[PDB]
């Protein structure tokens, strides 16, 4: 039993809700919140900008030190950093950005990072300003993640479409 509330169950291990991931993170305090990161951990907009703003820029400060030490992530890769006031940990995952021409096949590799964590609160990778089709992202999620994932979808219209079109 966990504290996630109001989710629709899609499969054995995938759940979905219309929610603001920032507000869901602050209420749940999950062990892991997933950020929709880029390779530079520059949290300027989309989910990343919202999560970083909610940490009063502490996420960005920590991320800049991470990059100065380790260099950029790989597209499809991830790193674990602090969850600050939102979660125990933040798993920064880099899905391909279609608006940069990155290979959509890397979306599966991106979701594989979720399997290293038993339970996660996450957005749909490569959705929003990353330019992928969220229906495809949901399909890859369901077909790749085996651990328990709670997907927060900000846009109510999109959510209804994701639920209604799910196979
Ligand atoms: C993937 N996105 C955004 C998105 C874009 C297009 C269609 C659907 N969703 C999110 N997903 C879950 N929670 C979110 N909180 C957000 C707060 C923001 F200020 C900006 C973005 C998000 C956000």
């Amino acid at each position: 039993v966990n504290s996630f509330s109001g989710y629709l169950k899609l499969t054995d291990n995938v759940y979905i809700k219309n929610a603001d991931i920032v507000e869901e993170a602050k209420k749940v305090k999950p062990t892991v919140v997933v950020n929709a990161a880029n390779v530079y951990l520059k949290h300027g907009g989309g989910v990343a900008g919202a999560l970083n703003k909610a940490t009063n820029n502490a996420m960005q400060v920590e991320s800049d030190d991470y990059i100065a030490t380790n260099g950029p992530l790989k597209v499809g890769g991830s790193c674990v950093l602090s969850g600050h006031n939102l979660a125990k940990h933040c798993l920064h995952v880099v899905g391909p950005n279609v608006n940069k021409g990155e290979d959509i096949q890397l979306l599966k590799s991106a979701y594989e990072n979720f399997n290293q964590h038993e339970v996660l609160l996450a957005p749909l990778l490569s959705a929003g300003i990353f330019g992928a089709d969220p229906i495809h992202s949901l399909r890859v999620c369901v077909d790749t993640v085996r651990t328990n994932v709670y997907l927060a979808v900000f846009d109510k219209n999109l959510y209804d479409k994701l639920v209604s079109s799910f196979l």
